[PDB]
């Protein structure tokens, strides 16, 4: 059993990270694919470029908004499938930010606003790749392409949070070079996560954390034992796209968008909320929405957002209660509560409400909602480890989907 | 029966907006709050020295209605706080014209209403927390009550309707119905009379009565040789009607599609909530639901108005169903998924056979509104079953209930 390398524990103290997707397939505004899955003329659609201004581009904006939903950081792509990219890539090619009417590298404005608002910024970058003729007729210069492009990210623009890597789609069994490509990284940028959507035995030694599917039910996988320990990482999108689609109605709720964030605290994964933008750079209205929807959660949870994680305490038979665990806290994670009406105006919260824990074996003081402070009341075996809690509704005017309960130890 | 002409015109409205708007939004912790969380009355009816109505648009909530697609907008004119938003005439000194405001609100929404070709709608609670006549002096109170509709029957022009909230009442007491809706119906003939305790009826004036979202079947249209009575759902976006600033809980945009379209399943009209913010403005939040909502009626619209209940059903573990106009047959399909290409599969590539049980008569064509696409199907005419391959979403789309018009030989 080892203990996470100190850049991946600083990692996972992130918590919360803000995903965007922007490239050219923004204008279109029908998913990020548009063109494979729309079987678009190549040369019309790259054409895309001509109009790309970045005119509502605001990277200040996007870090402040990121600040105010409680992200960490955010992960840009800076080259998709489509093979555009979003900085200048000093000559490796023609198809980028700097031969584009907006002439200005987004990347160096995207990185210079994560840090004035401490985030960290993280470099999303396609390894399937539409655009360079190398990718099917010379797979060798490919991956030299590839891995240039990587380069410039990591001698250009300062410290770098970290990269996200989407190997999906890839020919079968191709070798990627992957130690020379993570080597390379380590050589310019020691402190950088690297993160794969494809790390899985790990797909290389220098890949720090792995994503996984946000239904996982049980808390993740961190390597073999003896071996690095590797973090882990989900991500939703707001509908069924990653690029803005504006037909696209099926969007999740906000409540299940809040039931996935606490949901990936507890399996002891990061979660990436994903943002598309408009085809000029803006934050899309419907976005805005869902981001102070979860901006509000956040605030009120920050006090077990980023420290907490998993402990070895059960909630009871048919509840969907967890706990989350600090050095000076446990935290109790309460779902399905409802709202309290008075008098014979019933809502459903009224009645005494007793969740129960097992696993915890020492006394408590006090224990209270972080959303008002009020003190439950509780009791507690400690031979067997069992706590139960009054867990009182939310007052009227109120509903925070997860409600979270801070227990003090005597 | 069927129903009267002011009838059918409503079911025809097919989709209203609902607004709440009083003191409580400058709370913004729900429309309830004076009673559920024991406020001291005085402290609480402070609140009119701040409103301002500083953002209320009247011409703005009708265009965002007549982009969402609602056809109708029910305001509250008074609420159980018993604050009116109108000009009482001496009535009460409890009203917009001794606040801040000094405008009739009423006024200005009944004129943007009309701009927009929107029906204007009167809620007005019938339970009252401000007046001392609601427990001392009942029959004072029906006057009161009389009263304060009467003004609302003889200062604006056509009403579109009015919707009584009668809950949480005294259940006993007579609330002299035939006089308070006999009233309307000669200052305003053709209005349409909402009760949300409509139901044997509560009086032969009543129009339309209200009902749970998750009525499963079609709804109650009245007793037999009785005048047919239709039916509305509401649906808020959280858990509140007024705006509730931490109330988080809000439901899907794709929920809120599928209860406008099981809304006409049923035979029912559907109000969709938004609560203001206490100057009066359209929060944030709701804009973003409404333009959601707006792209799937401005798709729905040859079905929305005009589409009624009709006795064909889906197979076997589906939730599809359809709706009739006199020209076609439209089938309402739940639960596709988007089309992929290739190796990228994205659940909705497949053939994918819906069937219907009670369509009798030969096809010509079955086409998506939302693009125009030709299906193919099957029928057996002897067993009236058809059968559709309802292809999945175009990449870059999803309507979360798709609508395939069926054109007949
Ligand atoms: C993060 C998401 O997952 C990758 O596999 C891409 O194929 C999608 O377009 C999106 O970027
Ligand atoms: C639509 C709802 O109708 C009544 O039941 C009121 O008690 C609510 O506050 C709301 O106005």
């Amino acid at each position: 059993m080892t203990e996470p390398l100190p850049r991946i524990q600083h990692y996972e103290d992130l918590g919360l990270g803000l995903f965007i997707h922007w490239g050219l397939y923004s204008q279109m505004a029908v998913g990020e694919w548009t063109e494979l899955i729309h079987h678009r003329n190549q040369h019309d659609y790259e054409q895309l470029i001509k109009t790309f201004t970045a005119a509502q581009f605001d990277a200040k904006k996007i870090a402040h908004a990121a600040k105010a939903v409680g992200a960490k950081y955010i992960v840009l792509t800076t080259k998709h499938h489509e093979g555009f990219f979003l900085y200048d890539t000093k000559g490796l090619s023609d198809f980028d930010v700097m031969h584009a009417p907006a002439r200005r590298d987004l990347i160096a404005e995207f990185v210079a606003a994560c840090r004035e608002e401490d985030l960290l910024p993280f470099f999303y970058m396609a390894t399937y790749d539409w655009h360079t003729p190398l990718y099917d007729d010379d797979f060798p210069a490919y991956l030299t392409y590839l891995q240039k492009s990587v380069e410039v990210l990591c001698r250009n623009y300062g410290p770098v949070g970290g990269f996200w890597f989407d190997g999906n789609w890839n020919k079968k069994d191709a070798d990627w070079h992957l130690p020379e490509l993570y080597g390379m990284i380590r050589h310019y940028q020691p402190n950088a996560i690297i993160v794969s959507n494809t790390g899985l035995q790990v797909s290389d030694p220098e890949i720090d954390v792995v994503t996984y599917e946000r239904r996982t039910p049980d808390e993740i996988y961190h390597g073999a034992p003896n071996e690095k320990y590797v973090a882990g990482e989900i991500s939703i999108t707001l509908n069924q796209h990653w690029g803005i689609a504006a037909n696209d109605l099926n969007y999740k709720s906000p409540a299940e968008m809040i039931e996935t964030v606490a949901h990936a605290r507890h399996i002891g994964a990061n979660i990436l909320v994903n943002i598309g933008l408009t085809g000029t750079g803006a934050i899309p209205a419907a976005a805005q929405t869902y981001m102070h929807l979860l901006g509000r959660w956040t605030a009120m949870a920050a006090p077990v957002l980023y420290k907490g994680r998993p402990v070895p305490v059960t909630s009871a038979h048919g509840t969907r209660d967890f706990v989350l665990h600090t050095s000076k806290h446990d935290f109790l994670c309460i779902l399905d509560l409802q709202v309290v009406g008075k008098d014979n105006v019933v809502l459903g919260g009224e009645g005494v409400n007793p969740r129960s824990f097992v696993g915890i074996g020492q006394p408590i003081q006090r224990i209270h909602w972080l959303d008002n402070d009020e003190v439950l009341s509780f009791t507690q075996d400690l031979d067997k480890k069992v706590l139960t809690v009054d867990a009182t509704g939310y007052p009227y005017g109120s509903d925070w989907v997860v409600r979270i309960a801070q227990i003090d130890y005597e």
